[PDB]
């Protein structure tokens, strides 16, 4: 397409970076100021304006707005300092954006499929402009981070996730599709909000819901292909597992909250063990919460131990869980589903009432917070872990920051710098009164899904086994340098997320081929070069037509 | 167009206001959130966000950005409260925007024609998307308000002017074209600004400049028609008059700074006379400045006096001017051009050194500030006017606020509430120590160009005579209510600018037809209905294809 | 897209078959006559006009012109009577159209890549409008049928071949790409023809030619996929083999003149054996010609004999060849390439001078004409075959008709109805003076490539082995009914080519999966249903957008 439309499409718009020749040949002459700018000048304009802003939400509106104006510049900007912008485009600010989605709305992003569209989903999928989608991130908005049911306001999550697909792993933006499934919401506040972007009805929990998701999976793969990567994000607990189980063998799909989180957590644990070097037999892990993340992390931890000697049965016995009804013990009054059974032990001597009791009675060496319900890791809980363990492992992975089990300051201070801490949301360095400085790592699935998605896409993988995430876990931790470990970091610096994601992708691609799970042919000889050659770049491409003379 | 393109184009995009049937039939289903909104809900979202914002520049960036996303919504929002938004979209904030245009740039607006494009201007004009342009506002940015030479940064002015064409007179947005002629700039600061949007060279003042302007006039009329309305805006003093004289009889053109400002000022004078009722013989007008506005206002005042008895020669003697070199007297050292001659009189007994001296010597009954150089109407100047006159008329028309001759508070306090004040920039009501509250009117050409432009366009007028502006002036003043005069207002309240513009347009069309200057046929019986039936509205139109059953 | 463009694109244009609702919703109301037609009425209009036409070339221009106006109607028309239209859209008339291509030109079809575009082939491929190509038929025009070098005029062949892909096997038209490689021509007549559509230069036979084909293969696969089916058609003898050998293992490609013809010839021979039941040991095959078809058929015949007992060495001894320089015997003066070695035997007692002498000396039971040089199977050659064999097998495969080795009338008449005859071009039934009626079969590769291509495409096959063509040969012959053999038919009736192609495809698809040559996952349970469900149909599809109310 030529003319104004080239400027209206954020995918092709270069702003004043369009060269003189491009302008004349594409009919843009006169529609742009005379000045020919470079991407560097455009980036500078951005940083100057960003520096003058105050609130994170304001910055989020500004930068995400660039994605709808100049895609290339949008990614160039993220690439310039991914670390300082992560908190704005991702957790915790993204949580704030979703809560306010209907208030800040300007332009829609992604595909919206509602229960009222049942029987016509394919027609909706055919309306999406892009023809070669390779990655889809879908949500129904029932479990947005630890914020709860946000309905269609949850679309901000898939959009954010996909920006990271590109920013971190170089996956082509035009081949990503954010999707929001709208079947209603139980959030009473939103049902009375005049700005709400979804259907004004309670969540439809009948078979019609399952039917809609089925129709969706089918319509997506019918248009784009059976190996289209489909990432399930922020679905309620019940639906998450059953959809994963029902589809992981029929489509190329995975759940970021169960599997991606499982892998980053494991990566962090493997790094801690590298410092503590505790006898595999003396491992005792207590989970605060027993849902998507807990069960995901537990299963991956068991796989790591089994491949290290222990049997599945003896590894599962070293893992305990404590949910909103209390410790998961056999015969407890509160439900116990099939996924939890393997981690449901026989009631101890005395049944703990609070999590603090659980810590003093079970005496775990590791504590992992994934309840998404706030400061459950109280000062007493942390003090107990420091008195029981010389180097207690404390993970507070719930997002956003307000839902975190505890802060980095609390963890380091209350344990006198002896803990190995990690959190889902960002926290700056902590300096103790004695002068020691601790730099906490972020155990967030952003370190995993980008690299894994790229490998799966590049290898034309049909299904994703759980052993893939185990490998990604190992690839992530294998990049941690001893110097970073010394600082208190259990994960590679966020500043190097680009490189780290590519290395994870390279390792996973090698794994996929070696295990006959890759169908891209021919098999590349040098997997590293294969991956690096296919990463999308934020540098502008020439849009000039191929002119040359005939000899 | 159908599909995503309908949403990428601000002219057609309705956001969530696209109806269910429109989405399904136009291929938008799924590309928008499930919610169907009304323009009312969208307007509420805007006002909510606007209230949380602090600076006027931030509000400018936000509202102008809306014009690039949803055109209909943009004008609806202006229409909701034009009085509160005028200061942000127009003077004084627009002046601030221009000075920083390159720093806040996101998307271009309007056509840019540079000297480097001489000989190819027609191909640039053909690149503009719209096919039926009826109104053009062009500037070379040499005299932006009272800010001086801002080069291409001056494009903010034509853009702002055209917003008012639509907001005030309902002139179709798609038939408006803002233009910026870039031939360099003498502003040293901009020539070293890495964000400058124009050519990095000094202003070209050779015949090539005249050639370029001529090429533009020809290219514009060749594509859109000889009766295309061309409004010259913010050109330097020398070029402004010569281009008006050269083209006014060749094309349908006028200069807002000479003629538009002349009509608004005259409107104010006719209102003041309604309260002062001074004998035409004792009218003594003293101008601070003798350029575009002064000459424009003087000539229009003379036309008013002549049509009221006095002869052209005796009306001109009642007008004195004081420029940067001093009082304009025969044989002075400073130049006196042909336009100034009629108002250059024989040196008085003592030649004033300052403007205050000129007031005491000439004892003018009216003082009009149009020098664009700051607070020249000093406290001493104002006191003098109050000592000489019982009801002194004081006009500080220069823009923006910082370049105004004096504030409303100074005028009213220093004359103990006896002056009839008017300014180019907005000033809130003034409350004297004694309790009296005065509400000053804004003598800005925004009260004139929208209505005049609409009438000229609707009547297919070929050329615009000065008498058209005299009639617009009378039309404006004839709308002032006695109650408004009482408050101290010399102009209808800005909040009613829409109705005021339409009434001016109806009067002007009646004038155009009665004087055989209108060529639109057939001549309408009821001019009022003719104009109101053709005004563009900000209400969403149906985009549904015409579907109906056949017999 | 909507509006006039839907009517200008033959892929979407339905003419008066657009329903009333489609017209109103797609903006076509008023652009078509009021009448709403059905495809049946349109087909009728065609047959009524075709009946009035006289020459075959005129009929070719008319129907092939329909392909560029209404694609759906074009295929419906072919499907109505494939047998009567085959001689017009295919051999022999397609040969006439090519030789007159530049004289009857109206619209281009296909992609043209010239040697002058070397280094820019990819940019040419990117210009093709369709984004999901699965089948490409390419030629360089050096060996068009038996007509010789026709340069770019040869594009009519790939266009014809692809029409049959759709008419016979239901391959989607929009996924087919006709390609003509232009590197010059040695045809002196065309080099002086002002209407010639190619480069006016002799054929480039340097490495640059090979480089261009390489660039083309890489570019096509880079954009459409490594498994894109590339069918080489009508390349000269030298290049045909070496391109086959060079690419068959790197891309999904095959040569129709070497392998396609080989398979249909074999099918006919297997059918003849069904009625003659000759002892495998007494088989003696003599070839008139020793090129693409001869070596192709010979290699397949040998594979058939080897899988039926005989050794490769013993089977090759039963095959003799006679080219333009005479019988192929060891140590002859004329060259003998690597492909001919296996069939070049020790000179017999006396070296035959003519083909007739070769028949009397070798006493072959089968005679196969593939020299593309005219009536070389003279009456004397035919009588000799009838005197040496009770049931002589005579195949005159060269096309078009004028180039055939002999006619059906001559074969049946001169052998007193004792021969089993087949030809590449159509011949009507022959009635002998005694009253017996013989219906000759067409041994043309059109019976093979459509079905094979469909199976290869549906199975996502990467490379095509020779054994695939053997299986196609068997699948074709296995459809011959005893009643048809009785009439003299060695091939299923041409009228049933659609069902015959589908059946061959089903057989080949089963063959590819059983042998691990199919990569389409998952493997279908019922191959028959799998193939039939994916065949393109000529019935109009509804173009209405999905409209439905929200509950
Ligand atoms: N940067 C990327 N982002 C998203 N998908 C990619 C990216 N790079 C390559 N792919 C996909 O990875 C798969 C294997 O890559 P490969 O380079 O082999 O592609 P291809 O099939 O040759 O190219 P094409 O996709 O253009 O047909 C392809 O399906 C391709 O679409
Ligand atoms: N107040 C609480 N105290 C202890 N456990 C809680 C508490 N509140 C909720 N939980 C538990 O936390 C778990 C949440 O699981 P769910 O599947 O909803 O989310 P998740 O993805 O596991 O959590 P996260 O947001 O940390 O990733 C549940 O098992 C629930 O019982
Ligand atoms: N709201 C408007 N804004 C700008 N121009 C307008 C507007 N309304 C009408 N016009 C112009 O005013 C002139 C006279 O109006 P009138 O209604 O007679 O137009 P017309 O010639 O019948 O319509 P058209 O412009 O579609 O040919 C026309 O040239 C028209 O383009
Ligand atoms: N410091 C000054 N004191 C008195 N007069 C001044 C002074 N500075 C400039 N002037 C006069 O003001 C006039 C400006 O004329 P110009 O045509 O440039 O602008 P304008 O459009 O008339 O002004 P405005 O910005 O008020 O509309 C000149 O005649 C100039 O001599
Ligand atoms: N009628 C047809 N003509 C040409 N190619 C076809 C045709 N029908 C199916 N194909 C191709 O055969 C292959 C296997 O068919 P299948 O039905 O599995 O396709 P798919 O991959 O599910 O669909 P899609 O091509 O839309 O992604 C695909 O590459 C498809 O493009
Ligand atoms: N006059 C002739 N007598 C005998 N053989 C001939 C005669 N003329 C040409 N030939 C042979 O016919 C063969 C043609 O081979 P080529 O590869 O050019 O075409 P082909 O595809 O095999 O033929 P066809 O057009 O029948 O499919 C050559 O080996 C050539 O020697
Ligand atoms: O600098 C630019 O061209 C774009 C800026 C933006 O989109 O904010
Ligand atoms: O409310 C809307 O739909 C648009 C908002 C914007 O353009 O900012
Ligand atoms: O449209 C035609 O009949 C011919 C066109 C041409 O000769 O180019
Ligand atoms: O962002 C995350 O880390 C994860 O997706 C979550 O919901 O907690
Ligand atoms: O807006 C105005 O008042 C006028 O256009 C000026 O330049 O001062
Ligand atoms: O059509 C055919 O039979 C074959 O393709 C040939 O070139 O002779
Ligand atoms: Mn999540
Ligand atoms: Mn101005
Ligand atoms: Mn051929």
């Amino acid at each position: 397409e030529k003319g104004k439309p080239l400027m209206l499409n954020p995918r092709t718009n270069k702003g004043m970076a369009f060269t003189l020749q491009e302008r004349q040949m594409l009919g843009l002459q006169g529609l742009l100021p005379p000045k020919i700018e470079t991407q560097d000048i455009q980036a500078l304009r951005f940083h100057r304006n960003l520096k003058k802003m105050t609130s994170p939400l304001e910055k989020y509106i500004y930068i995400m707005g660039i994605q709808e104006r100049n895609e290339k510049l949008f990614y160039r900007i993220l690439q310039d300092d991914i670390e300082s912008l992560m908190p704005i485009v991702y957790t915790p600010t993204v949580g704030l954006a979703c809560s306010q989605y209907g208030h800040i709305f300007r332009r829609p992003k992604g595909l919206f499929i509602s229960i009222s569209d049942r029987g016509h989903v394919r027609s909706i999928v055919d309306n999406w402009p892009e023809n070669h989608v390779k990655a889809v991130v879908v949500t129904d908005g029932e479990r947005i981070l630890g914020l709860g049911d946000l309905g269609v306001y949850g679309m901000g999550i898939p959009v954010g996730k996909l920006c990271l697909y590109t920013a971190c792993a170089g996956i082509r933006p035009d081949r990503c599709l954010p999707v929001c499934i709208d079947v209603g919401t139980d959030n009473i506040a939103l049902l009375k909000d005049p700005f709400y972007m979804g259907l004004y009805q309670k969540r439809d929990r009948t078979q019609q819901y399952d039917d809609l998701i089925d129709e969706f999976m089918k319509a997506i793969t019918d248009r784009y292909g059976r190996n289209t990567l489909i990432q399930f994000e922020d679905f309620g607990n019940h639906n998450a597992f059953r959809f994963l189980r029902k589809y992981r063998e029929k489509y190329c799909t995975f759940n970021d909250d169960i599997q991606g989180t499982a892998a980053v957590a494991l990566a962090g644990l493997l790094a801690a063990q590298k410092v503590i070097s505790k006898p595999i037999s003396e491992h005792k892990i207590l989970f605060l919460g027993a849902g998507e993340a807990a069960l995901g992390i537990a299963n991956l931890i068991v796989m790591s131990m089994v491949e290290n000697g222990l049997s599945e049965q003896e590894a599962q016995k070293k893992i305990w869980m404590f949910d909103k009804y209390g410790l998961l013990v056999k015969g407890r009054k509160a439900k116990i589903d099939s996924y939890q059974e393997p981690f449901t032990h026989s009631a101890p001597e005395s049944i703990p009432d609070t999590f603090e009791d659980a810590v003093n009675i079970l005496k775990p060496s590791t504590i992992i917070g994934v309840a998404g319900a706030g400061r459950l890791f109280t000062p007493d809980v942390i003090r107990a872990m420091a008195s029981i363990n010389e180097r207690p492992v404390i993970f507070a992975l719930s997002n956003p920051t307000a839902q975190a089990e505890c802060t980095a300051e609390e963890a380091y201070t209350l344990t006198e710098g002896r803990c190995l801490f990690a959190s889902g949301s960002p926290f700056g360095p902590v300096k103790l009164t004695d002068g020691r400085v601790f730099t906490p790592g972020q155990g967030n699935n952003v370190y995993i899904f980008p690299g894994v998605a790229l490998a799966v896409i590049l290898c034309n993988t049909r299904h994703i086994s759980d052993s893939v995430f185990l490998e990604a876990a190992k690839a992530l931790t294998s990049q941690l340098t001893d110097e970073e470990l010394a600082q208190g970091r259990l994960y590679p610096p966020l500043a190097n997320i680009q490189e780290v994601s590519i290395n994870i992708a390279i390792k996973v691609t090698e794994y996929l081929y070696a295990n006959k799970m890759a169908f891209r042919y021919p098999e590349p000889e040098d997997k590293a070069k294969y991956v690096k050659e296919r990463t999308w770049r934020s540098e502008y491409d020439s849009l000039l037509p191929d002119v040359y003379e005939w000899p």
